[PDB]
């Protein structure tokens, strides 16, 4: 296997014969604590993953019972001075923009709760979550900061612009069956068979000739890359002068 | 009180400790009647409202039991002559430019029927509706003119460029209920309990600190203002060019 | 008394009222069409010609039979997997929407039962209307392994969202009438028998209207729709191209 | 040789064995005067021209002395009745378009004067002047309309926004030496001199295989396309209501 | 005289019976020193200028020696508070948007030094300029904080992305011959003549219809309207954090 | 030093205290031939500059008497099958959104002839050249396939949408006089001159505050980035059609 499955501490690859890579998030071996380190990392982990031509399809996935629900925030470092801000806003471009160059289909299997960083989640193609899953952009309006780092403009985009402004400044929370019905989420399973109907689906999509796969992955992201890129930075900066003036 | 808060006849302005300022549209304390003064007068009331930094939350509303239902329309001008349409059309461009520019979040408490000039709910963030609430674009394809103020943008928006396009060419009739389905409407209330709750959710946003209240909207709307700005003034044009028609 | 191209095209019947209502109906030798190289190729001259006529005032496009288009015979398309030939596809893909969109009246589509391929051409009109036998599903792409990129990849995500459009798509997915209206995409479903009838009585109220505001009606309702197939079609038909070449292989 | 050769009073067209077609605009073999037929006509002639795969490089030019310098203002119809202008709105946006979408390069032989309708040169991907070339946007200011017709756009992309909105605004005349400084003319050639040299870049670029110059000029138009399709219409209707506007006082 | 043309201590205006307005930036008599307070006030000038239609032709000017040459920085209040810079953010936003929508041809008279601000001329049509003008962006390097108000489009815009980044990023000073050569400057006069120059070809521009004068402004201002729109609030946040940074320098 | 300072056989990097990093293309001490390792490496490289944050001013520039004239045509792959084709297209969409998200101003020094790849100098900030330079597309009609890997979007942007589509279609080749008069070259120097000069231009940009260097890049950039994200793509696909042509 490729030097960079074991690269990540955070990050679990298992890779099939058919190039089907599962890409699961992990704090040794639980559910994701997002950190400082995964906000520098992930970038490059999605980086390796779209260089890698033997992927094929990709299942984004996190372990145990929620996909991102826990954050260690002193390990962001010091977002209210705008010096370490700026590697936050540095990194927070490049994250989007290396899932989004990421050339194959990817499905996420959302095994349970989405209450940071759910943006990951609205750069994939086919969206299956477990019964339990709750959405919600909980972090940026605790923080008392802009939720400027690409939710929004995926939340819009997926629930439209008068339900996605609404959801993002009432830190609304969708539950799975809500998110379904929204169009956001495409299946809900539940949680013992979420995995195996991710592998499901991309058996069927691997039997497709690989520059199908990546030229059909292309022609679906063109718009959604777009529409990232006008607002990602601005949004990224916004937020930092908002970080900065927690210490007035 | 600021000056401007006593400067227009058709606007009510009610402003508390936390900066929730709610506008309320009026004909001598009735539901308005729309008129050539109102379309001259409401964009330089919604500049005043953006330049006033003691504004930090907006909520925008009619009065009695509609929000805007009816018209005085020879007192828009002779609509037919260029040389008056464009005065309409240099008003309908800033307008929604000056609206969208209220940088600050701006809850919609829509107090019944919205059956012309539904285009300002359109650029809010928060949408609440009364049950009574009806929205349709009745006035252009009465008149035969078209509907280019602004709702052949921001309707395909809410409803998609499908039904949205169905919308307007059919003067279809939405209830507050199948607005709700539709996710332009968020919360579908009582009458007598649209105001106090409108004024709920303003208070919880109005615990954010200032600049993330700001900010937040900007981030929120540049999507938005990008797609006003791109078809409003074709649009007004295309409009002013039937109303001369109407002399043939 | 009516123009020569409404006898110039062997798989669309032309039917023009007093009003002018123009009915353009898909068929086959009087059947459900099958789309052929031939249609791929007259289709966007068709859909000019219709723009250009100043006479029609209302347009309403729709199939024959029980299918609005649910076959199509390959081998007449040409050597897909030769460049060359493929570049013809490619120009008249471009042409086909093009043309379809800059048809300048308001178009209503009456879905008259499977829509399998070319459903892009409805996701170009305002006003929708479907059969109750109706489905719509993009069939032919990921069955011979080649890019959704004729327009299908702007069009769908356009309608149901960049989400559930990009599920469809890649799952090949089929949506009846009453999931299309739910989704918005259908706005109206109507039993076999009434489809037409309910598509004649919106084009007879529409064309009360004076003819500049069907005209520049339809012009501001198209214009972001017309930036944004503009954006990706000549991409999608070029990559499509490469897939096709690639068949070879 | 395709009928279209000979569907257009106001154009000769010739092609070699290369694939080489120049397409000479006139008046009964003299310099055009531009006339409501060809407003109207001209969008169809430059369709065809692109439909054509036969056409692998487009050399267009005028006859005698200029290029464009007269017009018959009564044959474009009554401009200032809406439902006269709005043909001539449809047929300008048409132009543009389908001038754009000839998917080959396309050679300008500026062979003089260029008074109205210069737009039309700048579509075009070599831009060769006599010097006895003149380049102004005559008529708008002169008859106190919008140069609404993708002059609005293109003189300044050729010129930028600042020297381009002067050029408009003051009706400021450009020599063929003066273009060539500004980067908007390439080559400047003796009169006697000028079709030849045009003949000869066209013969060079002709070795190329065909779909390198077709998807070459695709790429070199990508933007200039989205630049149009952002302002033409627009800039038409603005046009139609001051030409409205002169009923008026 | 509307109430407007005495409510701006930092601006003269003068009207003819041709509706040609004469705005003419001061500080009490001298060239302009910018302030916080011409940042708050000039957004509402122009907005007010851009509302009354009895406004045919604008042209901008500064007075004495120099257009724009000096700055009272601490005036502009605490830069390095966010909560202050945010009304300079939203000003900044607020003055190009309301300078952009004045709906009729604006006249630069570019009087001698513009080293700050210069991106109001930028928003202009006509580009006039005395012997003794230089262009140059000199406060933001000088301070250590983004060129983020619009000059960081405009530059680029008037000098193409490549030599206007070179001057922005090596604080390139411009004379008005430098200035011509590249198009940013349309005439070149002497001091004395300069503003009789900028009357006459206001003048030629009055004879126009009302109606034309606004709607060719706005075919010529749609472009450049949206360019502006995509980074000025962009790059005003930059500066503001950068103004934040200043405390750690 | 960091690591990637020597993980690029064909780049040498040298950075000074205040963060100014030369970046010299060459093969084996002598100008560049551009092979397909660089056009796979490249792409990384600018990655791992734009990474570094200790990176401040960037020097791009080449070995010798030439900055790129030569190029390794078959060392590039099968460019007419799609399968191989892919590979470049990928690796040509990375190098120009890597290179342009270097983060900090970025001087090129064009050493002499720039006969392929003068994209890479056209998204960079201050543009100097050796009087013996010289420019031109030269491979792209030569073989036969479409200039369509950021050439078509950055020549047009530099010299004009007329100019630009001139020099692409004829091969046009400019001086450095030439292209100094059509503002591309900002200053022409006597070739043992031209290092020194990039570096004192270097030295006053890093008298800046870091973040300033940054967000003037940052705000310099983002029109340039959305123009070759616009087209980048497409010419590539359609660049890889005529190379698959060459079979026929």
């Amino acid at each position: 296997q490729p030097e960079y499955f074991t690269k990540y501490e955070n990050l679990h690859f298992h890779r099939d014969e058919n190039g089907i890579l599962e890409v699961r998030m992990h704090t040794n071996g639980s559910s994701l604590v997002f950190t400082g380190k995964t906000h520098r990392e992930f970038p490059d982990a999605f980086y390796d993953i779209s260089r890698d031509r033997d992927n094929r399809v990709v299942i984004l996935t996190g372990s145990g019972d929620a996909w991102m629900a826990e954050i260690d925030f002193p390990s962001l470092g010091d977002v209210t001075n705008p010096r370490e801000w700026d590697k936050t806003y540095w990194e927070g471009k490049k994250v989007l923009q290396n899932l989004l160059d990421i050339e194959v289909p990817v499905i996420s299997a959302v095994n349970g709760a989405a209450l940071l960083h759910s943006e990951y989640i609205l750069t994939t193609d086919i969206i299956l979550a477990s019964e339990n899953t709750v959405f919600q952009d909980m972090p940026h309006l605790n923080a008392g900061i802009v939720p400027g780092d690409g939710v929004h403009i995926l939340w819009p985009l997926a629930l439209g612009l008068y339900r996605g402004r609404y959801f993002l400044f009432t830190q609304e929370k969708l539950t799975a069956q809500q998110a379904y019905e929204l169009n956001v989420v495409h299946e809900v399973l539940p949680q013992s068979k979420l995995m195996e109907r991710a592998w499901e689906i991309a058996r069927t999509l691997a039997k497709q000739p690989t520059l199908n796969l990546r030229y059909t992955r292309v022609a679906l992201t063109q718009r959604l890359k777009r529409l990232v890129n006008e607002g990602i930075g601005y949004g990224l900066a916004l937020e930092g002068i908002t970080a900065t003036d927690l210490r007035n």
